[PDB]
DNA sequence: AAAAAAAAAAAAAAAAAAAAAAAAAAAAAAAAAAAA
């Protein structure tokens, strides 16, 4: 597993569909077929630390465990570790890579990361600004995508519920940007008239 | 009974510095062009 972690370091590599593919593949098998899913988490942390082309690549791999193989635990732990991370005043690289990720897996997978945003509702206070306009997009997408489904409605009222409230009370805030992004997942939101 | 010498108004230029107007840095949204 580590030389594919390092090779993953350059570009370029990244941008081919078919050594990505290949790469959450193995990642994916080695993740559920072989556990140790405390090395994988740590390695997939450092490079979405350490680098902002990444992001995306984690959530794929992350929506292929969750799709094909049915491991959600690894998602799970993911992010209690982004809700209990913590960043220096300095660096600003590392919590866009973070919000991106978010982002990125919310657009893909709502309703394996919707069981753990209880947690993520934590990292809100924080003074960041790009984590909380993810957090804030992340949520609106969550609640629109899950919309179609009625089952997903049904059996998570309450924490929907819970978010759409906190959401609505986002509208204000010390940053202009955060109420743009609540705005806009209001908009998601009622872009269809049929419930709610 | 002119002639040096000291005291005193009058007057140039010179040095000074923090306060305010103006410009750059950083993150994000919108518009146009290129690749699939």
């Amino acid at each position: 597993t580590r030389p594919l972690f390092v090779l993953l370091e350059i570009e370029p590599v990244t941008k081919v569909s078919s050594l990505k593919m290949f790469i959450q593949r193995i990642l994916a098998m080695c993740v559920k077929n072989h556990g140790q899913s405390s090395s994988i988490q740590s390695s997939l942390m450092t490079n979405l630390t350490y680098f902002l082309h990444l992001s995306v690549f984690n959530a794929e791999l992350l929506k292929l465990l969750n799709d094909e193989y049915n491991y959600p635990q690894l998602t799970e732990d993911i992010l209690k570790e982004i809700s209990t991370r913590v960043f220096n005043a300095k660096d600003t690289t590392g919590p866009k890579a973070i919000s991106n990720f978010l982002i990125k897996l919310s657009e893909l997978s709502p309703g394996i990361m919707l069981r753990q945003m209880n947690l993520v509702i934590t990292l809100l206070n924080n003074s960041s600004i790009t984590l909380r306009c993810s957090v804030v997009e992340a949520c609106g997408n969550i609640v629109a995508e899950l919309a179609q489904d009625p089952q997903t409605m049904e059996h998570y009222k309450q924490q929907i519920a819970v978010l759409i409230e906190l959401l609505e009370e986002r509208f204000q805030d010390s940053n202009p940007y955060v109420r743009t992004k609540a705005i806009q997942g209001c908009s998601k939101i009622c872009d269809l008239s049929s419930k709610f």
